[PDB]
């Protein structure tokens, strides 16, 4: 809009392109995300508006001007995504791991508490300050309105109406990558997403997974795989946290570990909040 100096296009995804923008009044710098007009859209938006909490993008404004939408934002320097490839030959310490965890679940809580969903977590929408805070972005945009490698399982396997354990799996996604340095199922198509899901933690059945059979996209032709053990999977990280990523990828949606429960685990009990040395 002529409100701003879109001083740099910070970036782009499912909904539009982000700019890095000065409010040419209050001169303050803002995340302004041109979305790509539905009564219903304005109204899931405004809602979103008013959801407010530390670990949560703040949106600071709803423009909707000339049937257009801009959605504006608080400003944060860095995204996760780059972060971490800037530690890529040291890797995250496990202290910073685990605060980004844990931040990460407290925000998923409160959402989750109000039956919002982001349902496209990845690294590139967490966002994170020289303070040591992290936080998620574009939460609920989803409802209001591609790397599949966050994806979770009953999502690809045809499910229409999904739940808040489709974040849960994708926070444990992250948060085996973060530890090792690699992406956990970095698959290129939605099939091959599916059976390299299946190829590390073993193919799903009626008894892990009851109704898993009877899913719109499951074929009696899947291959059957075995499941691999967490100590090959996630080498470095210790049993504490090996557990509770065990039960964050849970195939069962309904036997997935909740963002609160999460936050009550062992693996949480020596958290700490460290500083981030950014470069900006
Ligand atoms: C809504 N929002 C608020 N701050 C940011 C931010 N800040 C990080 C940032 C700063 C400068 C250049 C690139 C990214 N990055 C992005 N998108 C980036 C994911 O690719 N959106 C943001």
């Amino acid at each position: 809009m002529e409100n701003f100096q879109k001083v740099e296009k910070i970036g782009e995804g499912t909904y539009g392109v982000v700019y890095k923008a000065r409010n040419k009044l209050t001169g303050e710098v803002v995340a302004l995300k041109k979305i790509r007009v539905p009564s219903t859209a304005i109204r899931e938006i405004s809602l979103l508006k008013e959801l407010n909490h530390p670990n949560i993008v703040k949106l600071l404004d709803v423009i909707h001007t000339e049937n257009k939408l801009y959605l504006v934002f608080e400003f944060l320097h860095q995204d996760l995504k780059k972060f971490m490839d800037a530690s890529a030959l040291t890797g995250i310490p496990l202290p910073l791991i685990k605060s980004y965890l844990f931040q990460l679940l407290q925000g998923l809580a409160f959402c989750h508490s109000h039956r919002v969903l982001h349902r496209d977590l990845k690294p590139q929408n967490l966002l994170i300050n020289t303070e040591g805070a992290i936080k998620l972005a574009d939460f609920g945009l989803a409802r209001a309105f591609v790397t599949l490698w966050y994806r979770a399982p009953e999502i690809l396997l045809g499910c229409k109406y999904y739940s808040t354990a489709v974040d849960i799996w994708s926070l444990g996604c992250i948060f085996a990558e973060m530890v090792t340095r690699r992406a956990l199922f970095p698959g290129d198509s939605e099939i091959d997403q599916l059976f390299r899901i299946f190829r590390t933690l073993g193919t799903p059945d009626e008894v892990v997974w009851p109704g898993v059979t009877s899913m719109p996209d499951y074929k009696p032709s899947f291959p059957k795989w075995a499941r691999q053990d967490f100590s090959k999977v996630v080498p470095p990280l210790d049993e504490d946290g090996r557990s509770l990523l065990s039960q964050m990828l849970h195939y069962d949606p309904n036997k997935r570990i909740s963002a609160k429960a999460a936050l009550a685990h062992p693996f949480f009990q020596d958290v700490t909040k460290p500083v981030p040395h950014l470069r900006l």
